[PDB]
DNA sequence: GGGTATTCGCCGCGTACCTCTCCTAGCCCGCAAGTATCCTATTCCTTGCAGCGGT
């Protein structure tokens, strides 16, 4: 169903897409994975260190 | 006495850092505050003794 889901919309189904790198412009080659995921930051600061 | 087994009691169990809270109990005696009470006046009445005109 996640591969169903994918295809609803018009991304590749594998997961992995093919980026470029930000200084030489050149591309990545071996398509990497990109997706959306939920971080939190925890209660660890560095200036209280 | 003596070689042995069984029990008793002491010794020991990682490093470094960050955050928070809490730290004696009970009696006693001076003492401030607040209060109910006691003495202090005024107005009426009916006595008891000293002056006092009068003769």
């Amino acid at each position: 169903e996640i591969k169903e889901l994918l295809k609803l919309g018009d991304l590749p189904t594998s997961g992995q897409i093919r980026l470029y790198d930000g200084r030489t412009g050149e591309q990545f080659e071996r398509p990497v994975t990109v997706g959306y995921m939920y971080m939190l930051k925890l209660n660890h600061l560095v200036d209280d260190k």
